[PDB]
């Protein structure tokens, strides 16, 4: 039994080791560096202040309710952050850097479980370690991934409830290696199996075409996702569904110094057999222009030859035709060759094609004919007033035509690959389902344009969610035991901000870009000049820039983002020339047919702009992780330098202000957070039993309930 057996693996890599007076507190060195701390002892004391000697033995003073004390040195390590006395910045910091020191990644904090990316391995996934939390209760085992999967697990057997994992945290935070550690326990724990096996393949499918290297994850996730694992009602995997958000179609056509595009494209290119490869017309990626301008075409550690066998096997396992596989990469092939058409300009102002080498390559391999192709790309007809005429467009707009062509084959390619995993995997009666969310959170960046606000505004909507979550409990515990406390539900307090995004009336930000949208005459610039004449010093959660005339800022609850509007009309209709569409829906392949003639793929439904889309496909989200029990994994970062055994103050603590883990973990603290059954306190009449060994030493530190008695933040530590 290893959990008794401190000579396992399991006390070794998940366990503090176990073998057979006076004040301190966090202060900063340097006032301007408030992350930086230093342990100081405390010397003296008026009542309003303390004196405590610096490291470098000195003398300062700190208000009382200012001061950041250190816990009791006991409490370092421990694996649930509700035990610590104090709860200020530094301590709690503390507390998950004497574990990280030792390679406890994992702690719990109130209901959240919090991970940071150990950024190395750490032999604490094998059969082994998930055999060990079958069955196991939070507070009888380690903080694991392994421990809230079993504990979802048990909950959705006990309860007959739906149940759902939240993990998020910024990008190279840890949330898909979660994610797949999640899928792999529920995989073994109520498995067989065939479907098991669909199942985990499912996920090299995807991040294949769905993940790239960026400057801040090798293997970056450049789309949100869902999934429903679900069970019939005696508790086996059953079937599972994928839904997939906000993919990054742009970096099909371009990618930042260093960053690469999509996996799939470097895999097919050095791991195609010389008869693909002739086949395909493929070559070297420095040899196409939507791969040979970042600077880079390889991962460290990773061969995307092999990673290719690896992406074929899942293909194969999860019962994709060789056909279907051949197809999908004739369409990757085909958008390298589309991104190699050179348009220079003609005689006029209206762009020319003079080498077709590319042209006939891209037309060769999507099956389509390259005279029409040339044609919808240059000389799209385009309905002005009354007629139909075919207009010459430029080099700029013809090239920017056929980026847009091909987002739109990848972006609809990704969905088919959705829908085709999903029509193997869903069940289709399920009994109950576990959902697990791997999505960014919150984002801030240097340059925040409409994809942020979009995965602003849904971290908005699972701050909320969490809150009320929060909420909803303590109302139940409290009304439960009879215990007077108002208490205010904080979910309300992102309405707000929820309101001046998504709002009908008054119109919020994505009304009002519909609105520019969907009628003539709008530019960004009107667009922006609109969101400023509704919500300039009229909405407080919005602020007009006192000198950009293209961007407006939001105060979420992480803090203000500002956001640039160049772009924004176009991306809401995201429009791709009707005669592209007709070019490819007389496609010879049978994938490329069903990209543009199956409207489930071809088209936003009934049009619908990205934004409505967007709030529409959210609320649907939301609506289904209300009907479930909720827990939450908060990823953290150690530093950005993707480095082992380096835990940055200042990188971690601006995670914890922003993910709600500091502002959560004190909002138990107000009232009663310690509650004990009271037989279970003493060691006949319990309630009695209880008053007297309180009696035997303020009462205003307590108030007994039904069947538990309610102390006061430190009252029960003192105790
Ligand atoms: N628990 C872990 N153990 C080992 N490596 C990890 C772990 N979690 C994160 N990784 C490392 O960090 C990288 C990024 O993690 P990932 O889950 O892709 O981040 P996110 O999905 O939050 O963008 C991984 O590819 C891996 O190298
Ligand atoms: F880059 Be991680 F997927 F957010
Ligand atoms: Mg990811």
């Amino acid at each position: 039994d290893p959990i008794h057996d401190r000579t396992s693996d399991y006390h070794k890599y998940l366990k503090v080791k176990q073998g057979d007076d006076k004040r301190y507190i966090w202060y900063n060195p340097d006032p301007k560096e408030r992350d930086s701390y230093e342990c100081g002892e405390i010397v003296s004391e008026t009542s309003d202040s303390f004196t405590f000697k610096t490291v470098d033995g000195q003398d300062r003073q700190v208000k009382k309710d200012d001061a950041n004390q250190r816990n009791p040195i006991k409490f370092d390590g421990v694996e649930d952050m509700s035990e610590l006395s104090y709860l200020n910045e530094p301590a709690v910091f503390h507390n998950l850097r004497v574990r990280y020191n030792q390679d406890l990644i994992y702690t719990y904090s109130g209901l959240f479980l919090v991970a940071v990316n150990p950024f190395k391995r750490i032999p604490i996934y094998t059969q082994e370690m998930v055999d060990i939390f079958k069955g196991r209760r939070r507070n009888e085992v380690a903080p694991h991934i392994f421990a809230i999967s079993d504990v979802a697990y048990r909950s959705m057997l006990d309860d007959r409830q739906n149940q759902s994992l939240l993990i998020t945290g910024e990008s190279g935070a840890g949330k898909t290696e979660n994610t797949k550690k999640v899928i792999q326990y529920l995989a073994s724990v109520a498995g067989r199996g065939v479907l098991e096996q669909q199942i985990l393949q499912a996920n090299p499918i995807l991040e294949a075409f769905g993940n790239a290297k960026t400057t801040r994850n090798n293997n970056s996730s450049r789309f949100g996702k869902f999934i429903e694992i679900q069970f019939n009602s005696a508790g086996f995997i059953s079937g599972a569904s994928i839904q997939s958000y906000l993919l990054e179609k742009s970096r099909v056509v371009f990618q930042s110094e260093t960053e690469r595009n999509y996996h799939i494209f470097y895999q097919l290119l050095a791991g195609a057999t010389a008869e693909e490869k002739k086949a395909l017309h493929l070559a070297g990626p420095e040899s196409f222009n939507y791969l040979n301008q970042s600077g880079c075409v390889d991962i460290k550690g990773v061969s995307d030859s092999e990673e290719f066998k690896i992406t074929r096997q899942a293909m194969d396992i999860v019962g994709f035709s060789q056909e279907e596989q051949m197809s999908i990469f004739k369409i990757i092939a085909g958008i390298l060759h589309l991104g190699n058409i050179k348009f220079e300009k003609g005689a006029g102002e209206g762009a020319v094609l003079k080498d077709k080498t590319a042209l006939n390559a891209a037309s060769t391999v999507f099956g389509v004919n390259p005279s029409v192709l040339e044609k919808a790309l240059m000389e799209p007809r385009i309905l002005a007033g009354r007629d139909l005429v075919a207009q010459h467009l430029n080099v700029e707009k013809s090239s920017s035509s056929r980026d847009a062509l091909v987002k739109a084959l990848y972006g609809r390619l990704f969905l088919w690959l959705v829908k085709k995993i999903n029509n193997v995997l869903c069940e289709e009666r399920k009994a109950y389902f576990i959902g697990v969310l791997d999505i960014e959170g919150f984002e801030i960046f240097k340059v925040n344009s409409f994809e942020q606000l979009c995965i602003n505004y849904t971290n908005e909507k699972l701050q909320q969610f969490f809150n009320h979550h929060m909420f909803k409990l303590e109302q139940e515990e409290y009304l439960k035991e009879k215990i007077n406390w108002t208490f205010i539900d904080f979910g309300l307090d992102s309405q707000a901000t929820i309101d001046l995004i998504d709002g009908r009336q008054p119109p919020g930000i994505l009304a009002l870009l519909d609105e520019q949208s969907v009628f003539p005459n709008a530019t960004d610039n009107t667009l922006i000049t609109k969101l400023h004449s509704h919500f300039s010093k009229k909405n407080a959660k919005y602020e007009e820039p006192r000198f950009s005339k293209t961007e407006f800022g939001v105060t979420h609850y992480a803090g203000q983002v500002m956001y640039e509007i160049q772009d924004w009309l176009e991306k809401n209709k995201d429009p791709l020339q009707q005669d592209l569409e007709l070019c490819f829906k007389d496609s010879s392949d049978n994938v490329v047919t069903k990209l543009f003639n199956d409207p489930n793929i071809a088209s936003r439904a009934k049009f619908i702009t990205v934004a409505a889309q967007y709030k529409e496909q959210l609320a649907s989200l939301m609506a289904t992780l209300e009907t479930t029990n909720p827990h939450f994994v908060r990823c953290i970062i150690p530093n950005n330098k993707q480095l082992p055994a380096k835990l940055e103050d200042k990188v971690v603590l601006d995670q914890l202000r922003c993910n709600g883990v500091l502002e959560g973990i004190r909002i138990t603290r107000k009232g009663f957070p310690n509650r004990i059954i009271y037989a279970d306190f003493v060691k006949e009449d319990s309630q009695k039993a209880t008053d007297a060994v309180l009696k035997h030493l303020d009462p205003e530190q307590f108030r007994f309930g039904i069947t538990k008695i309610f102390f006061r933040a430190g009252q029960l530590a003192r105790i």
